C-alpha cells in the first residue's frame, strides 16, 4: 500500500496533482449541459458534477469549475438541460469543452445536435437517450474555491422506450450511459446487481 | 421516446419516483464513509453523494440524506474518510445502510474491517484499495429540502501500489471501484479510452 501524505499531495506538479484529486471521487456522472442566451444563441457543455439532491421535489445539484457561457446562460435565462453522455457520442462531448470563439456553439461546433422540446426554452442533445429540463432554483456560491453550486427542478424528463422498469429503475448500460473518472476518462458500466433495501 | 412531464413524476408513487429521479443523475461513486464519536464508536456508512469540489486545496463535498451517526460524528469530531468500494465488498457496503442498534457499529455488524491510519482518529476500511482522511471545514445546510452539503480537506491518501500512474492518473477499474446507479444498482467500470485536452 502506498501513502501520500498531504504534504507529497501539494508538491506534485499541478497537472499531476489534478488528475490525482480529481481520481479519488471514485466514478462521475457524464452529462452535456444544454444553455442558451436571450437571443438564443445555444451553448453545450460535458459536466462531471452533477449531482442528486432530492425526489420530492426533484432536486439536481451541479459544482461549476473556478465554459463561462453555461454558468451565465443559466443565470440570465433560468433554464437549462441535462443530457446523457452515451458510448456515441462521448468522443464529441467530449470536444465541447475545447475553447471556442466566444459567439461559437459547441452544438455548431460538434457533431452533436440540438433539439427543442415541449416548448422549453434550453437546446436538448438530439443524440442523448436520456435527458431533461431544469429549471434554476438556487446558486450559491463557494468562497472556499470559487465554485458555483447550481441548484434547479426537474421539470420533463425524455427518455429512449423501453428503458424506465415498472418500479422507476433505469439501467444505465442498457441505455449506454458513460460515466468518467479523474479529469478525462470515460467507461461504459458493468451491472453488478441490484441490492435489495438492507 | 417516452416523455414523463413534471405533473406524471409527481403522480409516482414515492418508492418508484425515488428510484426514477435518483437514476437521473448517471453514475455515481460508492464510497464507505468512516467515522467515530469522542468516545471511540465507530460507524461506516455508503454514499453515493462524494463529489470533486476541487484540487488546489483537495477539497471533497458530500450530500447527506434529509443513518444519523455519520453526520453526527463529522460535526462532533470534525474528522472521517472516505473509502472506495471495490467489487469484492460491495454487497457488505450495501449492508451498512440496514437500521442498526443505537450503539451498534457498522463495522461490527458486517464483514468490513476497521483500520487506523497515521494517527487520524477516525476509521478506514480495510478492504478498500483507495481511501484517504478529511477534515470538515465547512457544512451548509440546504433548507430547499433538508440536505447538508458537507465539505472536507483531505489529509492523508492510501491507495495499491501500482495504482497510481506518473501522471497522477489511477484507473478505477485496475482496482476494481465499483458505482452505484440509482438508489440501488452497483457496477463495475468497462473503460473506453482517456481523452486528451480537447
Ligand atoms: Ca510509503
Ligand atoms: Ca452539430
Ligand atoms: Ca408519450
Ligand atoms: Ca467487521
Amino acid at each position: 500500500g502506498m501513502h501520500f501524505s498531504k504534504e507529497h499531495i501539494n508538491a506534485l506538479e499541478t497537472r499531476t496533482r489534478a488528475h490525482f484529486i480529481n481520481s479519488l471521487s471514485g466514478f462521475k456522472s457524464a452529462n452535456l449541459i444544454g444553455t442558451q442566451d436571450r437571443q438564443g444563441n445555444t451553448n453545450l457543455s460535458i459536466v462531471s458534477s452533477v449531482i442528486h439532491l432530492g425526489a420530492n421535489p426533484p432536486l439536481m445539484g451541479m459544482i461549476i469549475r473556478p465554459p463561462r457561457h453555461t454558468f451565465e446562460n443559466i443565470m440570465q435565462t433560468g433554464l437549462y438541460t441535462i443530457n446523457h453522455v452515451n458510448q456515441s457520442i462521448y468522443e464529441q462531448a467530449h470536444q465541447t469543452s475545447a475553447r471556442y470563439d466566444k459567439d461559437e456553439s459547441e452544438f455548431e461546433a460538434t457533431g452533436l445536435t440540438p433539439e427543442y422540446l415541449s416548448d422549453f426554452c434550453a437546446p436538448f442533445v438530439k443524440e442523448s437517450r436520456l435527458k431533461y429540463s431544469v429549471k434554476l432554483v438556487e446558486h450559491q456560491h463557494l468562497a472556499i474555491n470559487g465554485t458555483e453550486f447550481v441548484i434547479g427542478e426537474i421539470v420533463d424528463v425524455y427518455v429512449d422506450d423501453n428503458a424506465v422498469q415498472t418500479d422507476g429503475f433505469i439501467d444505465l448500460q442498457a441505455i449506454d450511459t458513460v460515466a468518467i473518472s479523474g479529469l478525462d476518462c470515460y467507461y461504459t458500466g458493468d451491472k453488478l446487481a441490484r441490492l435489495p433495501y438492507a
